[PDB]
Order: C-alpha cells, then structure tokens, then sequence
C-alpha cells in the first residue's frame, strides 16, 4: 500500500529539476531552497511524511563517491500543481564554524541542490518512512511541531488537508478536525512558507492555529530567546488535553534535542492529572500517534 523503495541508489530515477526558488527573504539567515523535480519518464510514486535520497557528485576526501543524503519530501503526493508529475524539496545550504578544519565549511549535498540549476538532472532514490505517515482520518486531530527545515513534512500535511486544489483532488479526504502548528524559526524572514501558512490560517480559523516561535524577535518569560521549547511550555496544559484525545497525531521534526523540552514542558501538564508523560508516551509511539524525525 505505502509505496517505498521505487527506486535505490545501485540504479536510481533521473530527474530534471524544473525550479528552484528561495524561501528565506531579505534580512534572513541562510539560505533554504525549494526545489521542484520532474519525475515523467519514471514510476516513483510517494505520500506525505515520506523521504527521498539524493546523490550528489563527487567524491569525499578519501576519494570514495558521496553516498545519498535523505531529505523529507515538501510536496504532496500529487506535487505542488497537483498533476502527480512532479516532488519538491525543502534544503537548507548547510554552513558552519571555523574549528573544523578551515573557516567556512559548507555541506556537500545542500550546496549542489540549493545552487542546482533547472534543466539539471540529479539522481534520486526512494521514497522511504513509514514513520511520520499522515492518518486517513478526516476527524483526527494533527499536533506539528517544527523547527527550521523540520517544517517540510508539515507542508505535505497541510497542503493535503486544506489547498483547494488537493480537495478537490482527494474526495475521500476532506479534513474537519484540528490542527496546530508551532514554528520555531530564527527570524520573521526565516518563516518558511509563511504567506501560504497565514492564507490557511486565515481560511480555516476553526481547523488550523499558527504559533510562531522567533529567536531573535521574541523573548520567552525567563529573559532568553524565545524556541519551540518556550510555546510548548507556554501551552503545555492545553497540548496535553488535546493529546488525550484517541484521534490525536503529534508529529516532530526538526534538529536532534528539540525533543527534550517539549517532553518537559508536557511532563509537567500530564503530573498534574497523575500521569507520567513518558510512560503515556511510549503507548503513543506503539499505537502510531506519536511520530519524531530529527537528525
Ligand atoms: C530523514 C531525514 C530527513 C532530512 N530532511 C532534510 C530536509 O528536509 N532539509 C534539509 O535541509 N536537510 C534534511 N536532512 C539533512 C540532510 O540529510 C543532510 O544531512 C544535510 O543536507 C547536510 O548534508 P550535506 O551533504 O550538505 O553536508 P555534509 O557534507 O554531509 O556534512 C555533514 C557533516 O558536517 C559536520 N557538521 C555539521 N554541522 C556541524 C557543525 N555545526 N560544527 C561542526 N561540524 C558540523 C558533521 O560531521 C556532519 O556529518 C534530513 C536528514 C534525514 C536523516
């Protein structure tokens, strides 16, 4: 039924870049890139929360070919003209400090896509995950938590449950429940997606609620800069009462230790009904309500 390895990196598709455009406006730091692929010519099918592989050219400093890196899909199932032609991407160039050998450094992969031209043709591999999968629920409730390029499988999310265009696409799938994304991104310039996120917002007042976490346009009560972390806590009675519903779905995703002050935050809201957060959770991720992705 999920459709997975269509394509592995001993023989993957060639695609065709058909655009890249970037997502970070002026005053922003660095650069995240949405890029769209044509997959005509090929069968690689995907749905949302899923992954692809990348193999970008080269050889590392050993003289050995780079391997594939994954990077979460940013298009639904059907691509964002909704014509099942194409998959888009979500890549932040990766760029760091001087202590590892040299000054700048930037990552191999990200810098050829997020540079990558259209006309191009790149190899992919994939789809894979089973793990951030969206229910087929109408009436679920989806609780998304992201941080940076962690707001890429939400996208996917989104787009299905609330684009005219994916409605009228998926009449099996016309969403009524509850949704609530909580961004954490540095600037207002870093809110990736934001003029479509606030059109759903604005659409759908009922069924999706937008919280934005910005480091350096916002402090949290203590002083510090405001992260994910701060408006879970912020919220954390209210995100709890709606993780108890049987319908709820909490997806994560975004960079490794974004999970720990949110499982504090909601900690201290389930002990005060006598529960211990860690155990009910741990019957979430059995149950398949309780999806995290982060590297
Ligand atoms: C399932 C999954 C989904 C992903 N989704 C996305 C996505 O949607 N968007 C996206 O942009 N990326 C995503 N990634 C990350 C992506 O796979 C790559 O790892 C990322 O693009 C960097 O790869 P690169 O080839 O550019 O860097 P590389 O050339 O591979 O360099 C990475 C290496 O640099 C070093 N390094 C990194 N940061 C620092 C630092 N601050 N200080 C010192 N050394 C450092 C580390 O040793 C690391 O191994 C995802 C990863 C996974 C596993």
């Amino acid at each position: 039924d999920v459709p997975v390895n269509l394509y592995r990196p001993n023989a993957p598709f060639i695609g065709k870049v058909i655009s890249n455009e970037p997502l970070v406006k002026e005053g922003g730091i660095g650069i995240v890139q949405h890029i769209k692929f044509d997959l005509t010519g090929g069968n690689l099918k995907y749905i949302e929360g899923q992954s692809i592989g990348i193999i970008p050219p080269g050889v590392d400093k050993n003289g050995k070919p780079e391997k594939l890196r994954l990077y979460s899909i940013a298009s639904t199932r059907h691509g964002d003209d909704v014509d099942d032609k194409t998959i888009s991407l979500c890549v932040r160039q990766l760029e760091y400090k001087h202590p590892e050998s040299g000054e700048t450094v930037y990552g191999v992969c990200s810098t050829y896509l997020t540079h990558i031209e259209p006309g191009s043709e790149v190899k992919i591999t994939g789809p894979v995950g089973k793990e951030m999968l969206l229910p087929d629920d109408p009436e679920a409730n989806v609780i998304m938590l992201a941080g940076g390029t962690g707001i890429t499988p939400m996208r996917t999310y989104l787009w299905r449950m609330f684009k005219d265009a994916e409605r009228a696409a998926n009449p099996e799938y016309q969403f009524k429940g509850f949704s609530w994304l909580v961004f954490g991104v540095p600037t207002t310039p870093n809110i990736l997606y934001k003029e479509e996120l606030e059109e759903i917002q604005q659409k759908y007042p009922d069924n999706f609620r937008l919280t934005y976490a910005i480091s350096r346009e916002q402090k949290n009560p203590q002083g510090g800069r405001m992260y994910i972390q701060d408006r879970v806590a912020e919220h954390a009675d209210e995100l709890w009462q709606l993780i108890k519903n049987q319908k709820t779905h909490t997806y994560i995703c975004g960079p490794r230790g974004m999970e720990e002050g949110i499982d504090a935050a909601l900690s201290a809201a389930a002990a005060k009904e006598g529960v211990t957060w860690s155990d009910y959770q741990k019957d979430l991720k059995k149950a398949g309500r309780w999806h995290v992705e982060t590297s």
